[PDB]
This record gives structure tokens, sequence and C-alpha cells, in this order.
């Protein structure tokens, strides 16, 4: 078995998402992160609400944006998470309206990836499925997008401004890379996903905020 992995063909990742005009990347990135796990631990695929992070993390801001953590650990004591059929996404913050009844996963804690260590972070995505990442987005080569291994050499790992979620692993022409799932729409990147670069030196600081959560 070629050591490279698409936990899409596992069958752990959901349809790619839009966030509209908000910025929630965060709550997509955990989502997802959930809606991996949920699926491992139970065998079933399901799309978890990130509204209900945007609306009730208090310890994020809502669109105004927030980290991956501090959203595990609210599903964690919250004891539970609905799904985007009893929470549906409206693109922008509102009050609080969680329902117990549509609880559709929970989990006990996370785990952080060593800080820039891309082989810790290989081991992850491997044994676990799809991990919660941080990047630097801001330049344009990143926004317009559309094939092949990126890597701007003006990415700045210090400068992480994007939640997006990793869901495996390759080489394309040679070259090793990250299968990242962005929550921009499908009509962005290739069909909404997008492969940067691996091994070449943490580009973009792609294994500098790495997490998954607990089930
Ligand atoms: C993400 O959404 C990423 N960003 C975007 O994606 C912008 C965007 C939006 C819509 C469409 C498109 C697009 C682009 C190209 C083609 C098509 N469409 C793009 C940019 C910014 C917004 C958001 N970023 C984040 O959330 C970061 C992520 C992190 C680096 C992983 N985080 C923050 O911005 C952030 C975290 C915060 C914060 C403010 C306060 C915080 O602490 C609160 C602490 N306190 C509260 C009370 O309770 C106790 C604790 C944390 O900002």
């Amino acid at each position: 078995a070629p050591d490279s992995v698409d936990y899409r063909k596992k069958g752990y990742v959901t349809p790619v998402k839009n966030q509209g005009q908000c910025g929630s990347c965060w709550a997509f990135s955990s989502v997802g992160a959930l809606e991996g796990q949920l699926k491992k631990k139970t065998g079933k695929l399901l799309n978890l609400s990130p509204q209900n992070l945007v609306d009730c993390v208090s310890e994020n801001d809502g669109c105004g944006g927030g980290y991956m953590t501090n959203a595990f650990q609210y599903v964690q004591k919250n004891r539970g998470i609905d799904s985007e059929d009893a929470y549906p996404y409206v693109g922008q913050e509102e009050s609080c309206m969680y329902n117990p009844t549509g609880k559709a996963a929970k989990c006990r804690g996370y785990r952080e990836i060593p800080e820039g260590n891309e082989k810790a972070l290989k081991r992850a995505v491997a044994r676990v499925g799809p991990v919660s990442v941080a990047i630097d987005a801001s330049l344009t080569s990143f926004q317009f997008y559309s094939k092949g291994v990126y890597y701007d050499e003006s990415c700045n790992s210090d400068n992480l401004n994007h939640a997006v979620l990793a869901v495996g692993y390759g080489i394309q022409k040679g070259n090793k890379h990250w299968i990242i799932k962005n929550s921009w729409g499908e009509n962005w990147g290739n069909k909404g996903y997008i492969l940067m670069a691996r091994n070449k030196n943490n580009a973009c600081g792609i294994a500098n905020l790495a997490s998954f959560p607990k089930m």
C-alpha cells in the first residue's frame, strides 16, 4: 500500500461547504475534524453544525474568527454539538440556540501536533483521520489556486490566518503534498480542495497549529 492516503475515499469527509460572508473558517475546520472522528467511532458520515460553534463558542469571535481547540473544548463541556440539520448555517453570528435533542456528536478533549513537526502531522493524519490545521492564506497565489502542488516562498509560517482541513497526503509530480479541504465553496481551488507543499520546510506553517478532536 503506497504511503499516501485520501480519507475522502475512506468515506471520512463530507461535501465541501462555503462559509459565505463570514470569517468562520475555524468553525468548519473543527467540524470536519469531528465529522471525521464520528465516522471512525460509529461508521456514520454526518454534517455537523458550524453555526453551532459560531453562535456558542464564546472563546472565539463568531465571524470575527477563532481557533479550533477552543471549539473542541466547547463541545466537551457542552456534552455535544448539533448537526447541520438541527443547527443550520446562516453565515452570521446569532444568539446561541443549541438543541440537545439535535446532539449528533461529542468529544473528550483534543490533541495538538507538536509545533512545526510535519512527521508528527503525517502520523496523525495517518492514524486518526482528518486533522485540523491553520495556515497563511493571505497570499493571492493561494486565493487563485487551481491545480498542482502549491508553494509560494512568500508564505509566512508566523502569519497564520486560515483554518483548513488536512484530509490526506501524497505525491504528485514527485512532489510531496498535503490534501487540504477548504471551506470557500466547491468552485474554489480544485473542486474545493488544494494540494499544499509537504516537507518543504513547513510551508505556510501547515504543521504549526495542527489539531484533532478526541471522541
Ligand atoms: C477564517 O475565516 C479565515 N479567513 C477567511 O477565510 C476569509 C474569507 C471569508 C469568506 C470568503 C473567502 C474567500 C476567499 C477566496 C475565494 C472565495 N472566498 C475568504 C480570514 C480571517 C477569518 C477566519 N480566521 C480565523 O478565524 C483565524 C484562524 C487561526 C489562525 C487558526 N483566527 C482568528 O481570526 C481569531 C481568533 C480569535 C480572534 C479574536 C478573539 C479570540 O479570543 C476570544 C477569547 N475569550 C472570549 C470570551 O471568553 C473567554 C476567551 C480568538 O480572532
